[PDB]
């Protein structure tokens, strides 16, 4: 289970955003380190009402299910905060925030070897899932945290980590999962406790498309009912400006979900290019 950590340790700072039954913001953790140091740690506190006891539930779950996977490419949660009315994930604060917003904030300046070197890297942390046979559930640009940027000179790539995989698909309301194509897969839509391990796979490709569009979101002209015929009608999305991974993505999203490639075979299809 989740070490506790006292609210009188806690100090929160500036709000970083809202989520679906979440609510974010940066703040400081003082704790007794290594060598008995004491430290003031920048920390992310992702916060959920204890009114909403399905949500908080399946939230911690998942939370603490990847947790119990240590993995260079998977965030660090450093425990949960439960001392008043709300249910605190405690995790590391990564420098530069969600990969979506970075993106739509250096469009102009990414080329194709920053997106293939993020695609090869997230690949590898689903793989490390497939193999663990963990569902994450929610695979997104927004769920992407990037640790460390391009250093131009040194050649040195940008570093990525995987976020905690949230409030399942199969608790919450139907029409958040229909705002949510084309992340969520058309068997999910159909039936949420379709949700497997090809799930994410397709969301997966969903997710390139992301980073290969400046952070763009995909269908975001239409609404949550044309987004449901995009699904009947069975469509692919468009390729990307920048389309070297299109075929890669398209391959991923593929309408029946026992064709989609493991992320084996994906990892080697992104070394190819
Ligand atoms: N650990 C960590 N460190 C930092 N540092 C940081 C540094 C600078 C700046 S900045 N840009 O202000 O300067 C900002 C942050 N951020 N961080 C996070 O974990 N962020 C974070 C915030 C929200 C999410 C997130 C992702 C997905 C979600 O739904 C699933 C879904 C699926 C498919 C389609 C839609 C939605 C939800 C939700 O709806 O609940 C929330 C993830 C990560």
């Amino acid at each position: 289970v989740f070490h506790k950590i006292r609210n009188e340790d806690l100090i929160f700072n500036e709000s970083l955003g809202q989520g679906t039954f979440t609510k974010i913001f940066k703040g400081v953790r003082r704790e007794v380190g290594d060598y008995g140091q004491l430290h003031e740690t920048e920390v992310l506190l992702k916060v959920l009402d204890k009114a909403h006891r399905n949500y908080s539930e399946s939230f911690f779950e998942a939370a603490s299910m990847m947790s119990k996977l240590s993995h260079k490419h998977l965030v660090l949660n450093y425990g949960v905060c439960v001392c008043g009315d709300e249910n605190i994930l405690v995790q590391e604060f990564v420098k530069f925030g969600s990969l979506d917003t970075y993106l739509k904030k250096n469009k102009n300046c990414i080329n194709i070897l920053w997106k293939l070197e993020v695609a090869k890297q997230l690949a590898a942390a689903m793989h490390f899932l497939e193999e663990n046979t963990l569902i994450h559930g929610n695979v997104c640009a927004k769920n992407i945290l990037l640790i460390r940027e391009e250093d131009r000179k040194t050649g040195n790539p940008p570093f990525i980590k995987l976020s905690d995989p949230g409030i399942s698909i199969t608790v919450l309301p139907k029409d958040i999962l229909q705002e949510r194509i084309p992340w969520v897969p058309p068997e999910c839509i159909e039936n949420p406790k379709n949700l497997n391990l090809a799930t994410d796979k397709w969301s997966f490709g969903t997710t390139l498309w992301e980073i290969c569009s400046g952070g763009d979101k995909p269908l975001s002209a239409l609404d949550s009912q044309r987004k449901l015929q995009f699904y009947e009608d069975r469509h692919q999305l468009p390729a990307p400006k920048a389309a070297e991974l299109a075929n890669l993505i398209n391959n991923c999203m593929d309408y029946e979900p026992d064709h989609r490639p493991s992320f084996r075979a994906i990892i080697r299809d992104l070394n190819s290019l």
